[PDB]
């Protein structure tokens, strides 16, 4: 008998479907724009702070301690500010910022576009253009979600489904704007970002909106430099497909490794700071210019991830650079992303996939020569396989890496490894990291309430 | 006040998330591989069927009459067999495909792989090698949700989430095994094949799973032809970027007059026959010889649209052809799906897009000179507008057609075309197609419940 009244509903919500009310399609324009703008004046600003600090060398390039003491120096406090104005004004713009616009998506984690807007894009800027290694895109995601609410009171729109579509298209704007991704944006919404365990009328061609019309206010300036490029480089045949199986095999099974040095590392920097505020701020500096002396001298294990991707790929680099590179870009992003800093983490994960990637194929270059490898399309294989693995965002992984690239016949060794990183990741025993800080969030938020 | 207790279930969701089963992920790939295997036996048999139909002229090539009589014949004959096997046996394997599986997926329309798939792959093997225009695309979807059913009572597997998931699986390598393009086939089914408005359990994977097992065994059996051949075309500057908005408001124009008129040629070819299986299989047959005839004599408008493609992008073309080339498209695609033949309308989609984008681009190259433009770019760019405008998939629509041509340089083009399509299809008052069929079958099938 149930079957007589779901057909009746069925036909009455097919005769009419896609139709997004006016008001929330031109509202997902404006806060596209904004977003747009955001991310580019972001964007000038970390490169207008890491000229400066670059520049600050030739002021005393005589004396080499105290020449890279000064670099200390700096890129300590204007860590130090960022960490402060986070801790003091908005606890919340902490970490990632992707757990909380997650979590503002299904109903808690509130957010506040009066208080975290201006101090996310005045800390994150502080501590990106410390030379810290964090990716660029989690404060812009934070920074999308919050100016979405921020024009939904603005102008005093009403609605159950606005305060999901503004807040989800403005995610969406924040992460194509800061990897120069139109596709990749709205990829991160329709997979991980909504919720997975309910129903909501996320509104697509409102978040197709807001990544177009921020993707065109990111290519207004810096007209066409893309953040990586690498030429079209050697097909993949078909019998070497295994080999980026065995990789996504070993990415798999380094994945929840990772998430569970994350979790604890958090776990571990909290407790040796215990709750204070200054003693927090005083190793967030410390931690910082570490981040910044590392940026100074051997500049190959700091910074935003993106200098160093490029030559990896089909350049001259030896294996043993290229394993104290993956050590200690493990080391220095588990000290900077795991500490509260305000910063996302895409680009070191990218950063250390194709650093995995490169090992993995220069290993197989000379150990398997009849199939007449290239060492360069396992760094564009592996790119997207840390995604994969401890993320477990899969075809967004795989879309931004086919984007950011422009190389697309190797697709399927792409994918091949965007599943195998995956497989081996959820029959090992690991969760997705942006899951997990969000449960772990919200298990602190209950447990305080006795 | 609520909240007590449903983030306490959110974080034992959270923490148990991407948690599939085994057996779920393993038959995920035999239906992968199987999908695989009937998709290139599909593409072989119906380019065999082509090249003896194309071979037929070379016995008789001396007089036109009776030449072009038995190519009228033999192209008649093709169709009535498909015809007659789809009115006999399965009346559900008409149309497209697409609605049929996206109502199987609603756990309405009741799947019968036993007498479907012995259909679908006799019948639009020879209504697609008799030269009408079909795609390729809706018998492989069908095939692949069928098979995605078979191979759930043949292991006798149990479960309310697997019956959803291998017919989603399914139907993705269906999609991908169609148009060698990975990522299309899982972004029809993320995007538009999934309940839009009930909440399921698509799992992510295991269609992940399914479309790399089944574009393996495409790209081992066919060696390197690719679908579509064109070079890296003239990147759009930012300053004629409201020249694709501008095709984007005339396919979104165009778009639900294409939808209705569709939904009225279907209740005229049905009111021309009554229902009368007879009847029905001649008017086919007259279908069918009347486009294996423009298949013989000016071959632009037959077939599935894919020897065209690159004659109309970076090629030489007049637009006093181009009119009747696209008028007799029209013409000839309404005629052949909208008539009950087994084959999808999504190729004849693709070809009439990138048929308006060429005459869009041949228009604005002597219409804007200043610009120093290129007529091939609008090409690509109103290749994916079609389906953005009448089917209203306009992700997997920017999707497929950044696989099948490989050209990354006109994304944002190809993404305002998309939208600017769905925008003006929306606020002109249509609906998307495959949601349409669906809603009309639904309602006949309600008059007949009585």
């Amino acid at each position: 008998q149930a079957a007589r009244l779901r057909r009746r509903q069925l036909i009455r919500q097919l005769l009419e479907r896609d139709k997004t009310p006016l008001a929330i399609l031109f509202m997902a324009a404006v806060v596209g724009t904004l977003v747009g703008l955001a991310a580019v004046a972001f964007d000038k600003g970390v490169a207008w702070l890491q000229n400066q600090r670059m520049g600050a060398l030739v002021h005393t390039a005589d004396n080499y301690p105290l020449l890279l003491t000064v670099a200390f120096l700096c890129s300590a406090v204007l860590a130090m500010f960022g960490y402060f104005l986070v801790r003091k004004y908005a606890p919340e713009a902490g970490g990632s910022g992707i757990p909380e616009i997650e979590g503002a998506l299904e109903d808690q984690r509130p957010v506040r576009w009066w208080r975290v807007l201006p101090v996310k894009f005045f800390g994150g800027l502080g501590t990106l253009g410390g030379g810290m290694v964090l990716g660029r895109e989690g404060p812009t995601v934070q920074i999308g979600g919050n100016i979405g609410r921020m024009v939904l009171d603005i102008f005093r729109l009403k609605g159950d489904e606005a305060r999901h579509t503004l807040l989800a298209t403005g995610a969406a704007a924040g992460l194509a704007a800061a990897f120069n991704a139109p596709l990749a944006g709205i990829l991160f919404i329709i997979e991980e970002m909504r919720p997975q365990f309910r129903y909501t009328l996320i509104s697509i061609k409102a978040v197709f909106i807001g990544v177009i019309m921020s993707t065109i206010m990111y290519r207004i300036f810096n007209h066409e430099v893309a953040l990586i490029d690498v030429g079209k480089l050697s097909d993949a045949p078909l019998n070497t497909l295994w080999l980026y199986l065995i990789l996504g095999i070993i990415f798999g099974i380094f994945g929840p490794i990772f998430n569970k040095w994350v979790l604890g590392m958090q776990d571990l920097l909290h407790r040796v700071h215990g709750g204070n505020i200054t003693k927090w701020v005083l190793m967030g500096g410390a931690i910082g210019g570490l981040c910044g002396l590392l940026g100074f001298v051997a500049p190959a294990t700091s910074g935003g991830g993106f200098n160093l991707i490029p030559i990896a790929t089909a350049g001259n680099f030896s294996m043993g650079m290229l394993v104290f590179i993956f050590v200690a870009r493990v080391i220095t992003t588990l000290l900077c992303f795991s500490s509260g800093a305000p910063g996302g983490i895409f680009a070191p994960m990218l950063a250390l996939g194709t650093v995995l990637g490169t090992a993995f194929g220069m290993v197989a270059v000379e150990l398997f020569p009849q199939y007449h490898l290239e060492a360069g399309t396992f760094a564009i294989a592996g790119m997207g396989a840390l995604l994969a693995a401890s993320i477990r965002a899969p075809l967004t992984g795989i879309i931004l890496v086919l984007e950011m690239t422009d190389n697309y016949q190797l697709i399927l060794p792409m994918i091949i490894t965007g599943l195998g990183a995956t497989l081996l990741a959820q029959f090992t025993g690991g969760k997705p990291l942006y899951s997990a800080i969000l449960a772990r969030t919200l298990a602190k938020q209950e447990a305080e309430q006795l």
